């Protein structure tokens, strides 16, 4: 599918990626304003050889993906400038959660409604052999009250079928405070890996996406501001020692156990995303 760049009208921006930029347009050929609502993700003109690259990744990976709880690809413009291709998606209206649950107080049933279509649209992605290793609440976006999709492919890999985990590079932007411990240690990034960034979401649904009780915010408190390069090692000495997220205000205790289980040292331990959606189809129907 082939977009126009004479046809896009621009609204405003949405935010930044991972490679570029987000912004709002409305594809508007017929010039009376009918036309619809789009996401155009841009690649930045001035960036390299080594993300432009995995831009197109990017744009290969979201090509092949099609499920309800997966922001669906409308398709590319042809981008003159930067030489790349602009990733035309569709528009979310509510965005994401990170930015609509602290403005609107949601209830407990809803919020495990979301944490169910998250684990819907993760063990499809897993059955696909992708992993996302961007898993968080700034990158799930909401389209209706009861209506959940994942936003963000920028740094989603394909996992070869022999292998189950794949290598990492020692990188600055990496999500960090959303990564399990063999994915800060030795580098590697398995199906259980993203389980572990699930369990990190869950926790910032149940604090509404509050900044102050936010993973940056709760893990810097027992690391320290003052640790010179060893941020990412303290990070991993207290998730060895056992230390994890507080239980969160108003969250069920089985809940916060089953966010325990998510954040399993041992990543066998932990349940894969198909393990996750009868439980959670279970106890949204408890709070419902
Ligand atoms: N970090 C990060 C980050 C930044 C951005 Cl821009 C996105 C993103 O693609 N946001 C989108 C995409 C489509 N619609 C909205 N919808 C809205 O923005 C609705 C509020 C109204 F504009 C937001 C993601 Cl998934 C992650």
């Amino acid at each position: 599918t082939v977009f126009h760049k004479r046809y896009l009208k621009k609204i405003r921006d949405l935010g930044e990626g991972h490679f570029g930029k987000v912004s709002l347009y409305c594809y508007d050929p017929t010039n009376d304003g009918t036309g619809e609502m789009v996401a155009v993700k841009a690649l930045k003109a001035d960036a390299g050889p080594q993300h432009r690259s995995g831009w197109k990744q990017e744009i290969d990976i979201l090509r092949t993906l099609y499920h309800e709880h997966i922001i669906k690809y409308k398709g590319c413009c042809e981008d003159a400038g930067a030489a790349s291709l602009q990733l035309v998606m569709e528009y979310v209206p509510l965005g994401s959660l990170r930015d609509y649950l602290p403005r609107h107080s949601i209830g407990l049933a809803q919020l495990l409604l979301f944490a169910q279509q998250i684990c819907e649209g993760m063990a499809y992605l897993h059955a696909q052999h992708y992993i996302h290793r961007n898993l968080a609440a700034r990158n799930v976006l909401l389209d209706n009250d009861r209506l959940v999709k994942i936003g963000d492919f920028g740094l989603a890999k394909a996992v070869p079928e022999g292998h189950e985990y794949y290598r990492v590079r020692e990188d600055g932007d990496s999500p960090v405070f959303w990564y399990a411990p063999e994915c800060l240690k030795e580098y590697k990034f398995y199906y259980a890996s993203d389980v572990w960034s699930f369990g990190v979401t869950l926790y910032e649904l149940l604090t509404h996406c509050d900044s102050s009780q936010s993973p940056p915010t709760k893990f810097l408190e027992l690391i320290g501001i003052a640790q010179g390069q060893m941020t990412v090692l303290r990070l991993t000495e207290l998730l060895e020692r056992g230390e994890r997220l507080p239980r969160p205000d108003k969250c069920p205790a089985e809940v916060y156990h089953l966010m325990k289980n998510c954040w399993e040292t041992e990543a066998s331990f932990r349940p894969t995303f198909e393990n996750l959606i009868p439980i959670l189809k279970t106890v949204h129907e408890k709070y419902r």
